[PDB]
């Protein structure tokens, strides 16, 4: 049996005396070799499906992901050593995951419960700039564009480009100011939208451990909000995250562990990256004591989470995690196209279909324009994400796979030429926080194309 | 698509520039014409049933109610203009209704979840004077008579005839005093009954917007209580309610939108008034951002909610709302007879059977003696309401319809001669808050008659 | 003796059956006649002094103010009737006034205690837009300009020109939204300035009773903030204020009763208007159950609180109230000149000297540009108000009177040509919320002139 | 005038572009040169006095300290640059210091108000291990030894040698665990002593910025506790402290800025080190927005705060700060001798006399055995500190100076041979947390010697 249930403290202890190893040995050898080995060992082949129905192939994928975590362990960048788990420790973690939890407070609180593959229930819609840079003078208006949408249940925080006119430089007092201010302003935006108790997800503007740890505060982030801790790539972590985890646990905060496996990255292709994804979903409840895990498979070249390959990785990982565990999870949205464009909406729609049908509990989006362009994220994208989620709920997986193949085909040849789109200021009346007729027309066009594919809103 | 999810602010904006129209054009033409038109268009015919089983007829009723709201809109009395919704705005509201919520706190809190037609689950029992006038010196004792009944889950507030010996005149400081005091005293009554955390529903003594808005206070109403906002008759509203809604939303309060369609009123007969009822259930989650909607079809002549016609209206409206939406709702009780009489108990029993079987989530009663006679409401009526709800849960709808026809026949010829009944002081030991042997005997008699009809307690 | 301590409820009761009287009989006869009568009866003559030292003249003024309230009573506009107090009721109120109280919370809380004439202690500095119209997009930045000044202790709220891009029209849902939002945003501005617990004074954007009553809310106004209720002119009140008082009392809120007697108004000249001022200070703790009273004598023509006459009225009223009662009070600032001008600073400085030396507990300013010009109020004016207060503390009254005569002479000939000044956006770096070199130079110039008059900062 | 009141954000901004300078240029030239220059310029000579009475010499010392801060500025170790203040910025800070504040909650809360030199009022007694290492298994018992003493008002936290059996290594998750646990355990110890609401001072076990920032938590440190931020030596600071300050301000926490000038350090001798001390007291309310400042002059050789020189530095600095400012402060205790020895008690007694008579508001001790020996700190030392404070209150300064000269002479020849003393476990019944007869006898002996010197308990 195991000594004690594994936690961040045990991780630190082991990371100081684990097997010494260079990061290159890890990224260029250990990880890719194991993924390659397990893929062949279990004969994994997704056969072009976005969401699996073959229980035997799914069981093999689960065993592969479990075995990968068990045989590889986790690389700690700070100590250049490997932390290894035992089989019993892993099962203790998987066998005791958080069943459900509440986000938000008052009338605006929402319950997060497990959804199965093809579930008739609709997932929780977490809408927001999704970590994208947002100008200080429109921070509240931008977030209000999400709170004003009935489709949105919780908010995923954007990043303040400035606070009191200064960049929130890591380890500067401005970073601490931003970490606290970020959610204080967002919750005030929610209140102005008539939903003071909406739960949020962050912190996002802060990057350092001290910055992230300062985010819990009066009027700001509290225990009913999702607290983010990020895993590295792949099966890797830094000590900063470990201390942040200790902090979240010590405050009885809902913990959201995140990991975004890279397709074409250190693991390799589709099946390889999916084995890693399953392994990091499991690591989430082991190393980070997560309440839920946020996935986000991203294309090494396009940097999007909605390419054919990344949707397949997410679909298989989630369907498999749903079949063999009660681990709660979500997926994050990174379209190539920017706001107010048909492609952006179709891109997010493809992922919403995939995430809803594969069993995700929470949809966290949308980081339009790959989430790196100032002010290019608006509530309209979250509205589509949510409406598409409802349309997908209950639909037969066989039909979903057909729809996905057709939909993805509508934009996968245009990644390099994805439209830049427009900013919040350009497609919304900034004062009343209402989308322009221009955006509404674009929205209708996307909706029509989705309906032609068989989706019923 | 829609500009933004519709809210009370959009309503105000539209009410100032909507189509000009006299209230008579609305009540005597627009509403009755549309109800008449839609009834024939869809060939609605309830064929004497209290609770429908014909899914096709129910679908037609739902479409009729939806179309009525869409084509008519809502008349704003203050501006004498009509507010119109678009089809997309209505669906956005219906597609995103509150799934569930908690009322009360601590050990005494209760979860409110959707119930289907004929559901085996028992509805939430909200017992209280139901807005009836209660003498100041027995305000706590009277409410304690409900809190002391295990059948009761939450309390529906009575009205203070006086506070500090003065009438709570609208727009007077006494109205504000009563709005705050009302719930403070009621929650103290609940505490004396050993259930300090029981949720309540109000405010009730206050009538003006300023009075209602002052009700949220320390020790008084809070976010875990149902906050009432009233729609007018029919498909009508005043600006006072609109500001009250803005207030409830701004405080993250659970919102209970109420509307009591009048049978024989501006809409017309049974099917006509039911189309209106379906339309106002939908309007509740659109205009009022309601957490749940309180119905209360009332007979234009008898002023009761339990006549054959009003039970049919409630039964069809609820069964239909349950079939096509997840809108949570309840129904309010207004018997003709007063407390300590067999008729009163049988009247409330008929509605409890109807409400439970048709799918209501909450039963709010009982306003005995039509709720207009001082001190004529006691916990005994709520006890029957609850015990009958349990007896009805799970019973086949075919059987329920038969029982209802027989039960209603036991009193429907006596509306004009309904017994006045007695006050709390006359049928209860005011000090120990215990019903008299007299009432207990009356209670047993009613219970026996219900059992003879086939009900199993 | 008296029946019971007088309160807003007794006022309502009496206002419904008091002596019938037209408003003209009140404004054009009853008030001016009594002020004229009492002025001669007591031989009041301020002899050009801003702050009195003659205890006998002060005692006569106090007796005059008391007698005026006693013999006239208060006119209720709604009922067109007069409410009369008895001598015993007035003394019961004066003999039991709030001794002290705390504003704000946490590290940022401040104690408000009585100050005597010429007190060495510095008064509390309540800085803010002082009810002036502020553009929605700079609402937080503008208030932050006050929170960032160490001279400022609490914030006096500005008015939102819009909320969600719409005017907060009285009795519209936007008014309720603004009432709640106003303080939520301001406290968030205080938090960004590193002082999350600063107390505020409001509500200000709301005008109706329902709007004002909705201001107490989570994250917004709470019991540690000053709650404003306004008396009318002169010795007059409306029922709206009476209900608002009932609400504040019912929430255990710190109550700030305000009245701004008009020089050259219905009362008459200097001594006449001062008798009224003393009477309204007393009425504050009687009718409004005030914790403290906010004065604001204003010139009928110039609309400023810092003219020679209005400073004399404030000086005498406060010095007298300080000598014979423990009623806590403050004065509000309305300069003619706008921000970034030397006159504005000198105008506010003259009042700060007067208010500090005459014994005020709180200085509430500054409503630059008479508080009616959008965005023309900044923290710089509050900084001067505070620095001048410190310079004045402890200075001999004889010297203060000389300084005031000289200072007022520096601008009293320019009321009609007072410089318009500039907006916050024009004299501050809006992003970093820092004043421009331009303003700093203007500030230095004003400071030098004050020093030349004998003030030591 | 100044741009804006100076804060930690302005400090960061200036530290990135200030005058470049090596740390040696700062420590070995700039600081010592200015201290030497100002000492001669003002002709400072303490003439062997512990506490000054010469107002002219005190005024010169104040001017010297002010001028030193103004002309030197503060060295930022991270950027190797100097931050400079303007005269106006310094005065704005000094002119607006926190007047008073409350520590602790409920019945156990205490008010901290300014004390003058020779004040009859007794200072607040903050007793605890004073940052000394305490074994994990006796963490609560040790702190309980202070809470059980009526002489103690608040607790100054000790350091956990381990938490869950592991060292709280900086930047490890154990550091975060310790930061939160430290106060949670201490407040539980206070509760067991019948004083659940005693305020504390920390965090102490954590050393990194992320560790310190994690200390505010439910059940742990809150806004009514003193939050420590440390200045470096001399007129120096690191960016970690700057971010910690931003955090404390953002949480509305009471801030305690600390600086322990070293006698014989970079500044030089007595007068030189005192000029630095005055400068750092001022810097506390400027750079750290401190609520109060904790001094602690320490001997470069002996490492104690109670040597003849360090007592003189503290006495002069405090008496001078008390005379010219309202800056609240305290002093920390570091005796050479360990617990259960007469020397330790006499050492702490000498400082208590000095601190009480010179005007300190808070006494924070006692770090017996120089605070570096595991478990060698007990409540008995705090009891003496407090009883001596009472004995000193109100005594003429002339007499105090005589007593101090005699008392210090009783141990100043034994610094090198100071007795090691014993641990808590050795001089207390660990279970009942009661001192042994052995300690009581030692205590009586010290008390008798103090009485022979003229002290009256």
């Amino acid at each position: 049996t195991f000594r004690k249930s594994f936690d961040c403290y045990d991780f630190y202890d082991r990371a100081k005396v684990g097997e010494k190893c260079t990061q290159d040995d890890w990224d260029l050898m250990k990880i890719p070799m194991k993924a390659m080995e397990l893929k062949q060992k279990y004969g994994l082949d997704f056969k072009g499906e976005f969401i699996p129905t073959d229980k035997d192939m799914m069981e093999k994928l689960f065993k592969a992901g479990f075995e990968m975590l068990l045989e590889c362990g986790i690389y700690c960048t700070d100590t250049h050593r490997i932390v290894k788990y035992t089989e019993d420790e892993i099962w203790d973690a998987i066998n005791n995951v958080q069943k459900e939890f509440v986000l938000g407070t008052g009338r605006d609180a929402v319950n997060v419960r497990k959804r199965s593959v093809g579930d008739k229930a609709k997932p929780i819609v977490q809408g927001g700039p999704t970590g994208s840079p947002i100008s200080e003078d429109v921070f509240m208006p931008v977030h209000m564009s999400y709170a004003l949408e009935k489709e949105v249940d919780t908010i995923v925080n954007g990043v303040m480009t400035s606070v009191r006119g200064k960049s929130p430089i890591p380890k500067s007092p401005y970073e601490v100011l931003a970490a606290k201010t970020e959610t204080r302003l967002i919750k005030n935006a929610c209140a102005m939208a008539g939903r003071p108790g909406m739960g949020v997800k962050g912190p996002e503007t802060s990057l350092s451990a001290q910055g992230n740890i300062s985010a819990d505060c009066t009027g700001g982030m509290t225990c009913t909000d999702s607290h983010e801790v990020s895993q590295l790539n792949e099966l890797k972590i830094d000590l900063d995250a470990i201390s942040v985890i200790a902090h979240y646990k010590g405050n009885s905060d809902i913990i959201m562990d995140e990991q975004m496996p890279i397709f074409g990255g250190y693991a390799g292709g589709i099946e390889e990256t999916t084995i890693v994804d399953v392994a990091t979903h499991i690591n989430a409840v082991l190393m980070s004591s997560a309440s839920w895990h946020l996935d986000g498979p991203v294309h090494i070249r396009w940097g999007s989470t909605n390419t054919r390959e990344t949707l397949m990785i997410a679909g298989w990982a989630c369907a498999t995690i749903s079949e063999f565990t009660d681990i709660l999870s979500g997926n994050q949205y990174y379209p190539c196209a920017g706001p107010c464009t048909e492609m952006c909406l179709l891109e997010a729609s493809a992922q919403s279909i995939t995430d809803t049908a594969s069993g995700r509990e929470i949809l966290s989006g949308v980081a339009s324009a790959k989430g790196v362009v100032t002010d290019k994220t608006t509530g309209m994208e979250a509205r589509m994400m949510g409406e598409v989620a409802r349309a997908t709920a209950g639909v037969e997986i066989s039909e979903v796979n057909v729809i996905l193949d057709k939909l993805v085909s509508l934009y996968e040849k245009n990644y390099a030429s994805a439209p830049a789109g427009k900013t919040f200021q350009e497609c919304y009346d900034v004062k009343t926080v209402t989308p322009t007729e221009e955006y509404m027309q674009v929205y209708d066009g996307a909706r029509k194309k989705l309906e032609d594919l068989g989706l019923v809103f």
